């Protein structure tokens, strides 16, 4: 069976999160999503660093075009941060737009962009909960004169996201839904719709709750199942099809990368934050990262954002 590693190098994270392969520098980008830090590792050369904000941050992705800066979540802004990938504070941050301005206790949470480089994120309560807890998150897209237009309301946990190979179809989480939903991806609008599962958890006896998402080169998707202590493969092309399971030590799951060489490892990160209704004993939750090889399959280098 596969092989997965613990990254001893890395220590543990309250709630790793969002990590990001940049292939041409081979680099791992991911963050906290409660601890308001940035986060960089460099296998090859077993290098690890930080940097610290005071705003609740859910992803980083590379600018386009522009090293040394990244676009990131600050709460509810989207904002370049220019960073040096190893002080402990950003040089500079210049935000680009407010999500939503009036919704005073929302945070961005999961986001990706498209392989056409637009950023796509969504929103949640600070104060949400499983199964059940205030609902109040969207799905949006950063567009043209950077501005965002919504595509998906009534999400409560807003999570991972991915596309085709031939940019016809998006996946995407709700992690309170317990599903994953494919959608209609018209690249030339982009607009989806036709939104329907493509695989339910309660159908396949899968615990816990779908969280990150990534997809591989022959269109399989690797989905993070927090507290259900695994990823899962799934079937893009057949509806409620479980590929394969492969167990993570840490019992919550977060999300998922291919990186490495030759995009055949998967980076794995978790959670440590200890949760009053948890399936698993305080003893389990540690929020290791890991790197996962011999799956037999390739993913794909993470796309930059273009603005
Ligand atoms: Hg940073
Ligand atoms: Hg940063
Ligand atoms: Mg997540």
């Amino acid at each position: 069976g596969p092989v997965v590693e613990k990254i001893a190098e890395l220590g543990k994270y309250t709630v790793g999160e969002g990590p990001h392969w940049d292939h041409e520098t081979q680099t791992l980008y991911f963050v906290d999503t409660v601890e308001k830090t940035f986060h960089k590792y460099v296998p090859s050369q077993k290098k690890y660093t930080f940097c610290k904000v005071d705003k609740l941050v859910s992803f980083i992705i590379p600018l386009a075009g522009s090293p040394g800066r990244f676009v990131v979540s600050l709460e509810r802004e989207i904002a370049i941060l220019t960073w040096d990938g190893v002080s402990a504070a950003p040089t500079s941050i210049e935000a680009i737009v407010n999500v939503e301005p009036h919704i005073k206790n929302n945070r961005l949470n999961d986001g990706k962009a498209d392989p056409l480089g637009n950023l796509w994120t969504g929103t949640m309560a600070i104060d949400a909960g499983l199964p059940i807890g205030p609902v109040t998150g969207s799905l949006y897209h950063l567009g043209a004169d950077k501005k965002v237009k919504m595509h998906e309301s009534n999400i409560a946990i807003a999570n991972g996201l991915a596309w085709s190979n031939d940019l016809k179809k998006m996946y995407y989480i709700d992690s309170g839904k317990r599903r994953v939903d494919e959608y209609d991806y018209d690249a030339s609008t982009l607009s989806i719709s036709n939104q329907r599962p493509l695989f339910t958890f309660e159908k396949h006896e899968v615990p816990g709750y779908p969280d990150g998402q990534t997809i591989d080169e022959e269109g399989n998707l690797w989905v993070a199942v927090f507290q259900g202590q695994r990823i899962i493969k799934i079937s893009t092309q057949q509806p409620e099809v479980l590929l394969d399971t492969v167990k993570i030590p840490d019992p919550q799951v977060t999300s998922v990368a291919f990186g490495g060489p030759n995009l055949d490892e998967l980076y794995v990160t978790s959670a440590g934050l200890q949760l009053d209704d948890s399936s698993f004993d305080k003893s389990l939750v540690n929020g290791h990262v890991y790197r996962v090889t011999g799956l037999g399959v390739k993913g794909f280098a993470g796309v930059k954002v273009k603005l």
